[PDB]
Order: structure tokens, then C-alpha cells, then sequence
């Protein structure tokens, strides 16, 4: 029956892998990638007619029937996305006139226009000059004078947006201003009646920050700043020092982007960090079918890998298998062995975590080192030498980055700081990072597959963590996945390989909760919206990963020979293409609850065949 | 007559352009560059077979009957050079017994052994740990701590030598050590009876230093170094934030590779810079038809394109021919319009000048700016408002560069301390780049052609400096080219040029002394060893270069109907090639006096042609 599925399954994912032997599957978001892509080419004066055409057809594309555009497919319209993506096409070549752009245009001005905006939205424009500088939290280059353990240094901000902040302050030290050419100006986004409704700091906003950020606007306008020249270089310096092998920053489009313009601001365009710099984008372009052109916001080659393999086998194919141990090597010469800024926390730790994308030494996350060395462990490489020492470098690593609560992080150790929070600036996304449910779930069924079980003091520690956690209905939320389905089955599929009894009372009150959700068609589907309303807590169109998430929650408990758990696979087996693959028109993947989505490519892939390889291990 | 000679002598040099339009020829110096590049690559972990034996020809080629290796070409056996290359070869493959390893091993004893040469050598030896760390002189990560004017800070050595200092500040303060295999370790570099006779410090040794370097020895001993990190730190960020655009370091070998190193020590392998620095070197090396393989110490493309030009012109052709346009267009892409090391004197100046090499921004030199500047300014291109406009920048930086003795420097203004010339670590070639004659000889005459005279104070400050430096024998001392008769041709040439009167004594009194050397073959010649024993001064085998600046100074000095005149110009004549060309078996630039030698390709056709061309122009 469903053995067909899972051949076909296989068959396909293997023939997506590349030569090397990894696995890579584009990463969706949306238009700000390529509207402020448009802008920077601008500000560096490097515009390429060609491309702006490719992102163009792009844009228009995205666009829905209303004229707007919206963080994930089928979600509501976005005022800041839509605003840069306006601003983007007028400067390519839009006229105010054409059908998009009025309706684009209605729609803003129906939110109370570029007031209402993000802050970073209103950076952007304010640098090419359609926003005043003032009216922007300000984000001193003095900043880089705090010390390790002082109110706001730099290091109580995830890492994500650590290389933003310091590249912003030299940016917003000198506020620069790179004027557009009249047929781009758009003056017509202040062109509104109604009110202003202006997002405000994610924790809340404190009277001090609000009068602190005054007095930084204020002392922003003496003639003297003493040791600005100073923190400037700081800042400056401690980019020069992290920048990635491929000449991004982390890895990751924003500080990528704001080190560029930093760069250019010191007239520092002829500097190799910048020629490398620039030159590394095209590695994160993409060239689309109909003529578009897109910019991913982060590359997911490792994680891409490492889930990749981990489903082939769990699906069938033998340990050593010619074609796995290709990924096996791979993944080895990945492994990072030099100190990066976790290293603040823990010094006396040994390096031996991975990245995310190809070369980030700097920035080795929790997630991708657990799944790396968790799917390595299920492999049999020619070379048992580095594999062995491989795997215990990795694992000593994730131990020794265990937070305070028992629980993993993303990239840092106990960085729950909640003062960063609560900064004029930091109205968008997450700003720290502390430990998530959905990491640590993973942490454990890595350590799990090496065997060691409850007994084992950081294992319960977690364990306590995760049992703390769990929401009155018996689910867990999803941090870097939508959502309590890709949580709840992560946890519950840990819970269950580090040894814990799948009969306990909460395990069970999860399972239910899982068949509660089971859509009619028989799979399980989760809406981005359940991070803003929770009456979409499990609730939305079926898609193939979702509903394999779902369905290794319930093979997990035992539940694998039930009514709704043989009705997921069905689901599987049916929507299954003739190649082998899934469809998923919809985004799984979380960058921050309620801010950033995205689409994770593989995963239609990957994780069904991973349920389905689970499903026909209980039988 | 002479005729003939010139039509050929620029055919020749249109030949030798490339494409781009500019001129660069070879950089010689000597066996020191390629023998630590082997040692580099040792160290760094990137020896390639194929590389190792075009070196090892070279290096073999390069030898002596004696079995030695000199610094110019027909010159007194060196000890330091004859060292590494030793070492060098035994590590490519040769056996200690061999002929050539036989030779020189004898003549290394003969000299006291490894005791006798200088700090670099030993620091070499000692990063493969052959030599003793404790006894090679110390220089500590701290000195980056020293101010903008504090005795011995990083500015008050010369920049070729600031760089080299950073980066080893790094390597000293680690003192690593890259074990060599068995067969090519070098014991028998110790085993001699006679005395080892080592050498001092330039300016000669102050038992303060000799005191304070026995005290860094032994404070590098203790359990723990208070703010050594950061010192360590405050280097590393010195040296990424001055990194060329090429990958290197100021454009020369000696920084360029312990910067490399440094970044190897700070497990830096994977950092763009390192990557970008390491390809980088393929640029400086040199495919010899022999089937050798060479590292330049240097290269010399503008300053070639630049005297290219003036020769080209002097001689004859067009002020707007297209083929020195192609020279004009690429010059004017060259000028540098940001802040170097030499802003530290002079904040308030405008970026002008122009680099020796490629993309070297954070260093142009007064010698390169005069003579690029002065070269367009003979020209007509295309549009007269860039060409109208560098001039004027690359003037006005020239200006405000001025020392206070009237002079000009090379590379940065009144660095005249005397103070680093004494420490234990400086015993070869300069530390500190006070002005020369001949720098200032350039500039004179590069004004000169604007129309400036002796009624400008600038260019009085300058004679004045001239008069006084004049020797007794009424000859200029020559720094950046071998010798006398470099500085005295420039000199003359210059003040010629800027009104003075050529009618003056000791203008007279220095034309005599010309004449008085011209060997009998009609041409003249000075030997490098002009600048160890001044019995050679103005002696030597005559070479066509030499010919030139000599004939040039008489020239400029109305003798040019004269004899001796008339006679320097039949030996160029005659001794031209078939071609065009010009040969020229010896070294007529200079890197230090008395311990760096330099061969410049392009010499021996470029001053020539621009000698005949004058000639010509005094008929
Ligand atoms: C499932 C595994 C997840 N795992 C932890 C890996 C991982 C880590 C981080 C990312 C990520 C990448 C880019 C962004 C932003 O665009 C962003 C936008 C605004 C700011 Br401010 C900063 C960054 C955000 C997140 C994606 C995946
Ligand atoms: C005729 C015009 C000259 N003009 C000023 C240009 C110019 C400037 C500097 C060079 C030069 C290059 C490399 C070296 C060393 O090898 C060296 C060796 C030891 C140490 Br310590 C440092 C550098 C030396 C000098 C060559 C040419
Ligand atoms: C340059 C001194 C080398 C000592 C560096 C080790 C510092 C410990 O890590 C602290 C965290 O800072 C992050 C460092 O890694 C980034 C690159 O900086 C270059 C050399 O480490
Ligand atoms: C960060 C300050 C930006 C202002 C630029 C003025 C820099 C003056 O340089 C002082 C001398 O140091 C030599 C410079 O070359 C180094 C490049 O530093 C890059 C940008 O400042």
C-alpha cells in the first residue's frame, strides 16, 4: 500500500540531491528581500536594468488580486511589505497610475500611510531620503562601549540581531541620505486621512527608552561627539572580524544588507570585505521559471542535508549507502571547529557545532548541530575515525550550551535578557533568543538515538523544561516551525526516544489533542495565523508536512496502528505526486511568531517520507 | 644618426604595452622572496609539488660558481640570503651532500653560521624551530598601544616597515613553532668554530633597549599578560582594516606574508581576508621560461606606465596619441581619493595621489604622484575636465606632503624619528622614511613642468634642502635607484626645470664630476657596492640606464653639445638591440642601501628612449 508511496518517495528525493551530496532547497519569505535588494543596489549605485526587470516580473507576481502583498501565501494584506514593494516598483519604472500601484496605493493610505510602518520600513525610505532621520529610533555606534555583563551590550541581542545593531550604528551615526530621482519620490504614502496607527516596541515601551531615544536624537545635533570616532571603528572592526566566508554576515539577509551600506558610508567600496561582500550575493539569488529573480533570505544547504538523510533512512536505505555516505562526508567537513560569539558564554567550551548555510563559522546553531550529528550517527562512513570524533565534538558542544532552565537555545546560552525588548528600535521580530521548545526537542532525540535515557541529569533537566512548557490542551508551540502540530510532534517524538513512558497523563492529553485537529481529508494542516489568533491553533488547510508531523506525534505514542493516524497516511499516499514529491502552496516554517515566515521547500519532501518511513517501522 | 635608434627604441616600448594600456615589467631582487615562500607554505600547510620544482630551478639558477647567492647581480656572496635559500632547497628535496648544498653549506660556516645573520632570517628559522625563540629580539602586541606621538608607536616607523611590525607583534607574541620534517632539519647550520659576527641594530644598539628586550623576553614568560588579548586584538584589526585590494599588505612581501601567518596562529583560515590574501600572491609571481618560477618583492605597473609615458613623449609622439591616451585614461583610474596611514600628519589634506602597484589606497608615494601627475600633464585626453581636475588633487596632496627640511618623503611627512633605528629587532635595511633627494628632485621637476619657479616659496624651501644635502664632490646621494649618478641626473634635471640657473657653481661643479666618470666605452655605470665602499661611486660596468640619467644630467646642464655628451649617446646607439630594446645584466634601483637591491625591467628601455628624446630636443 503505502510502501509504493514511500519508493517513489525516495527514488525523488535522491534525485534532488546534488553532486557533492547535499540537499538544497530554496527558502521562501517575501518581497522586502528583493524590494530592499532594489534599494541597496541603488544606494551602492549598481543598478543592473536586466535584473531590476527579472525582479520586477517578480514582484507584479506576488502581488494578489487586492494590489497587496502579505508575509505568507493566502495571509492577510502587509502594510510594511507592501509599502517597500510599492516603493520598489515606482523606482524600477512603475507609474503611480498603472492598476498595481493604485490599488497597492489605496491600500496603504487606508492604514494611515508611511507612519505606520515599521521601523525599519521607515529606515529604509529614510535613507533615500522620502523620511525624515528623526523620526527613527536612534541606535548609537557608543553602543559598542558596553561591557559584557552591562544593561544592553551588544551581546544580550540574538545573534540574528546583534550584526544588525552594530552595523545600524554606524549607519544612523552618520545618517546618510541617498536621494531617489524625481519619478521615484513617493510622496503620495503620506497622502492620508485616516490615523496614524504606529506599532510600538515588542515588550512594550518604557517612558526612559522613549526619553532616552530624545536625548540620542538631541545630542545627535551638537557639533561634538566625543569617542563617536571611536565607537564608530568598534563597530566596524567587530563587523571585519565575523564577516562570513562567503562574504555575507551571518548568513543572513539584514546585516548583510546594513554592513554593505556601513561599508560604503566609510568609503570603504574598494576594501576587499566589501568587494567579497558584494560579489557573494549572486550565491543567494535565484533565477525563477517565468523570468522573476529572488533573494533568499538564508540558505538551508546543512539543514537541508541533515533532514534529508535522516528521512532516507528512517525510510529504508542502508546505513552505508554509497549515496548517504556522500552526505556523510559532506556534512563532516562542515563541522565548525574555532570560537564564535557563543563563546562569550562559554569559553572553556570546545568548538564542534554546525551552521545553518554553507560557510558560517561564527554562528553554529543548536538546531542544526542536533540534527547533523544525530543523522551522522545513524550512518556507517568509510572513515569511523572522524565520525566517531566528529559526533562527540558536536555533542559536547550542544551539552555545554544547555541554558540555565534546562532548555536550548538557538545560537547563544541563557540569552533571555528581557531589556532589549523593550528599545524603540526593536519593533519587529524576536530580538533575543532564548530556549524554545522545538530545539530542545530535537536536542533530545539526538542524544536519544545515542541512547542515553531519563537517567541522565541533562536529559531530565530538559525534560522538566519541556513538561513546564506545555500548554493547558496538552500542546507545545512552535518556535521555528507553524506550528503547535510541528511543536507538539517534535516534543512527543522526543519524549518518546529518550525514554520516557508514552502512557503518562500529558503525553496522552498531547496525542488527543493531535487527532482532535485531523481536517477531514484525513491530514493535519496549521495556518500562520495560529501565532496570531488562537483559534487557529491546528487549524488550517492540510499540507504534507504538517500532517507528518502530526502523524510521528501519534507513531510516537503508540497511537501508529489508530483510525486517524492510518487516515493521515492515506492523505500522504493520495495527494502524493507522480514523481514521487508533495505540493505545499503553503508556508510551515516560522522566522518570528507573527513577523517572518517562511517556506521551507524540502520539507514536502523530507518529512512525509520521514512519517511514512516511521509509519512502516511500526508494522 | 641617433634617429634610427629612437624610432626603433619606441616601436619597441608601444610593443611592450598592454592591452589596458599600461606598462609593468618585472620587479628583481633576490633568492629571499621564493625561499620563504617555501617556508610559508610549509607553514600554512600548502606545499604543491609542481611549484617546489620551478622554484628549485630558480633557486639552483640563481647560484653562484662559489655556491653562493648575492643580493645584485655580480655581487659579494650574502650570508642571509645564501642561508635561506639552503635551508629552502633541503626542504624541497636536495640532500646535504650535493654539490651545490655542499658549496654553500661551507661558506655559511665560513661566515660564523646561523649566529651571524639578521633578526629575519633567525625569526624564520625560529617559526620552524630551528633557532631558538628567546634569542630572536622582541616585539611586543602592546606597542599597539603607544599614541599618535609617543616614543616608538606604530607611526614613527616607515610604512613598509609599520605593517611588518603589527603582523609580527601577533606571530612574537604566540612564538609558534612549525616543526620541519627530519630530512630537513638543519643542525649543521651551528656546527663551525669560526666566531659568530652578528649584526646590530642600524643606528647602532643603547644598552636601554639591549635591557629592555632581555625584560620583554622575560615578561612573555610569566603565567599571565594583563590586556595582552586586546593588544593582540587592537594589531589584528590594524591589519584588516589596511588589507589591499589585491589581498596584500602595502603591496610588498615582507607584511603581506606575516600577516598570513598571523591570521594562521588566530585560527583564521576560513576569514575572507586570509582567503583573499592567500590567492592574492599568484598576482606577484613569475613563470620563467627556463622553466623557474619567481616572487616579486613588489610590482611596479604605474610607476612603469608613468616614466613609459614621459619617455614616450620626451621622445616624440603625439600629446594625444591614441596609444598614450589608453596610458592617460587608465592613470587618471588609478588616483586614490581616500584617507591613508599618511592622514595621521596630515588631516586636513585631500586625497590625490597615486600607489606604486595595482590597488594600493592606504598608500601612495610621493615619487609615483610627481611622475604620474607630471606624465598626464604632457598629455591631451579626451576629457580635459578629469585630466584638469586629478592634476590638480594629486598637486595640491603632493603640496601639503612637504617635510619640514623642504624635502620630500616618500610615503608619510617628518618621519624622521631616529628613535626606532636602535631597537634590537631593526638590523636590516631602513625603519623610517625621512625626505631624499631624489624624491624631491621628482616633485621639483614635476612642478617645473606646471610653470612653478624659484619664486615660490615651495620650491625654494626645496633648493634650499637640495644645496644643503649636496656633497663635497658635488654629487646627489641616490636613494631609491643606484647612485650618484641617479640623484645627481635627477637632481640637475629638476632644477633645470624649475628655472634655476644652470650657469650656477655647484650645478657646474656637478656636471664635472659626470663627465669625470664616463667609463671608456663612451657610457657610464655605477656598481651597488657604491653604497658600501665609496670608492665606487660613479664606478662600474656602464649600463644603459645609468647612461641615460647621466646623459640627461648633462643635458639639463646646456653640455649637451659636448663630448662626453655626444659620446654617452653613441654607446646607447650602438649597444641597442636589433629590436629596439636594451640590456641591462645588472641592478640599477634600490630598496635599502647597503642591504636591499633592486632590478627594474622596464629601465633599461624607458630611460634610454627618454635620454635620446632629450637629446634630440637640444638640437
Ligand atoms: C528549523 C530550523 C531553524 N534553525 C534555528 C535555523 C535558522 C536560523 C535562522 C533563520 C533566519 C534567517 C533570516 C531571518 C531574517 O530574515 C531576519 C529578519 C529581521 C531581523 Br531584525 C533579523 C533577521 C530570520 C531567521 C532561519 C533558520
Ligand atoms: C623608484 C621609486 C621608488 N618608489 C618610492 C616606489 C617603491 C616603494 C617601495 C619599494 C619596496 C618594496 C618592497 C621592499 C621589501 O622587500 C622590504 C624588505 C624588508 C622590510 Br623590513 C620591508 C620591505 C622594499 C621597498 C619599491 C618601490
Ligand atoms: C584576536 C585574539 C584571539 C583571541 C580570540 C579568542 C576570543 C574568545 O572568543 C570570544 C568571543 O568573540 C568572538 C571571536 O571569534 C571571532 C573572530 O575574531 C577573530 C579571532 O578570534
Ligand atoms: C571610522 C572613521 C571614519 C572616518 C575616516 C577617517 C579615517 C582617517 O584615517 C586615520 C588614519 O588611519 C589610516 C587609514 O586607513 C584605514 C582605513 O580605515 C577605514 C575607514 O575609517
Amino acid at each position: 500500500a503505502y510502501a509504493r508511496t514511500l519508493d517513489r518517495a525516495v527514488e525523488y528525493l535522491l534525485s534532488c540531491q546534488k553532486d557533492e551530496g547535499y540537499w538544497w532547497g530554496p527558502l521562501l519569505s517575501n518581497v522586502t528581500m528583493e524590494a530592499e535588494y532594489v534599494l541597496l543596489c541603488h544606494i551602492l549605485d549598481r543598478v543592473d536594468r536586466d535584473r531590476m526587470e527579472k525582479i520586477r516580473r517578480y514582484l507584479l507576481h506576488e502581488q494578489r488580486e487586492d494590489g497587496t502583498w502579505a508575509l505568507y501565501p493566502g495571509g492577510p494584506p502587509d502594510l510594511d511589505t507592501t509599502i517597500e514593494a510599492y516603493v520598489a516598483l515606482k523606482y524600477i519604472g512603475m507609474s503611480r497610475d498603472e492598476e498595481p500601484m493604485q490599488k497597492a496605493l489605496r491600500f496603504i493610505q487606508s492604514q494611515g500611510g508611511i507612519e505606520s510602518s515599521r521601523v525599519f520600513t521607515r529606515m529604509w525610505l529614510a535613507l533615500v531620503g522620502e523620511y525624515p532621520w528623526e523620526k527613527v529610533p536612534m541606535v548609537p555606534p557608543e553602543i559598542m562601549f558596553l561591557g559584557k555583563r552591562m544593561p544592553l551590550n551588544i551581546y544580550e541581542f540574538g545573534s540574528w540581531a546583534r550584526a544588525t545593531v552594530v552595523a545600524l550604528s554606524i549607519v544612523m551615526s552618520r545618517q546618510p541620505v541617498f536621494p531617489l530621482p524625481e519619478r521615484a519620490r513617493v510622496p503620495e504614502l503620506y497622502e492620508t486621512d485616516v490615523p496614524p496607527r504606529r506599532r510600538g516596541a515588542k515588550g512594550g515601551g518604557g517612558w526612559i527608552f522613549d526619553a532616552l531615544d530624545r536625548a540620542l536624537h538631541g545630542y545627535q545635533k551638537l557639533s561634538v561627539h566625543p569617542f563617536r570616532r571611536a565607537a564608530e571603528i568598534r563597530a566596524l572592526d567587530w563587523l571585519l572580524e565575523r564577516q562570513a566566508g562567503d562574504g555575507s554576515w551571518g548568513g543572513i539577509q539584514p546585516p548583510w544588507f546594513y554592513a554593505l551600506i556601513a561599508l560604503k558610508i566609510l568609503d570603504m567600496t574598494q576594501h576587499p570585505a566589501f568587494i567579497k561582500g558584494w560579489e557573494g550575493l549572486e550565491l543567494y539569488g535565484v533565477e525563477l521559471d517565468y523570468g522573476g529573480w529572488m533573494f533568499q533570505a538564508s540558505i538551508s544547504p546543512v539543514w537541508d542535508t541533515g533532514l534529508a538523510v535522516l528521512a532516507l533512512r528512517a525510510a529504508g536505505l542502508p546505513a552505508d549507502h554509497d549515496r548517504l555516505v556522500k552526505a556523510g562526508e559532506w556534512l563532516l567537513d562542515r563541522q565548525i571547529t574555532v570560537p564564535g560569539d557563543w563563546a562569550v558564554k562559554r569559553p572553556n567550551l570546545k568548538p564542534g557545532g554546525f551552521a545553518f548555510q554553507f560557510d558560517n563559522v561564527y554562528y553554529p546553531d543548536v538546531d542544526d548541530t542536533a540534527v547533523v550529528v544525530w543523522a551522522l550517527n545513524t550512518l556507517r562512513l568509510p572513515d569511523e575515525r572522524r565520525r566517531r570524533d566528529a559526533m562527540t565534538k558536536g555533542f559536547r558542544w550542544i551539552v555545554g550550551m544547555q541554558s540555565s532552565n534546562g532548555g536550548w537555545g538557538a545560537y547563544d546560552v541563557d540569552n533571555t535578557s528581557d531589556l532589549p525588548n523593550h528599545i524603540p528600535f526593536c519593533d519587529f521580530g524576536e530580538v533575543t533568543d532564548p530556549p524554545s521548545e522545538d530545539v530542545t526537542a530535537h536536542v533530545l532525540e539526538c542524544f536519544g538515538s545515542f541512547g542515553y535515557d531519563d537517567a541522565w541529569k541533562v536529559i531530565r533537566r530538559a525534560v522538566e523544561y519541556l513538561k513546564r512548557e506545555q500548554k493547558p490542551d496538552g500542546s507545545w508551540f512552535g518556535r521555528w516551525g507553524v506550528n503547535y502540530l510541528y511543536g507538539t510532534g517534535a516534543v512527543v517524538s522526543a519524549l518518546k526516544a529518550v525514554g520516557i513512558d508514552t502512557r503518562e497523563p500529558y503525553i496522552q492529553k498531547a496525542l488527543d489533542w493531535v487527532e482532535q485537529h485531523q481536517n477531514p481529508d484525513g491530514g493535519w494542516g496549521e495556518d500562520c495565523r495560529s501565532y496570531e489568533d488562537p483559534a487557529y491553533a491546528g487549524k488550517g488547510a492540510s499540507t504534507p508536512s504538517q500532517t507528518a508531523w502530526a502523524l510521528m506525534a501519534l507513531i510516537a505514542g503508540g497511537r501508529a496502528e489508530s483510525e486517524a493516524a492510518r487516515r493521515g497516511v492515506q492523505y500522504l499516499v493520495e495527494t502524493q505526486r507522480p514523481d514521487g514529491g508533495w505540493d505545499e502552496p503553503y508556508y510551515t516554517g516560522t522566522g518570528f511568531p507573527g513577523d517572518f515566515y517562511l517556506g521551507y521547500t524540502m520539507y514536502r519532501h523530507v518529512f512525509p517520507t520521514l512519517a511514512l518511513g516511521r509509519y512502516k517501522q511500526a508494522i
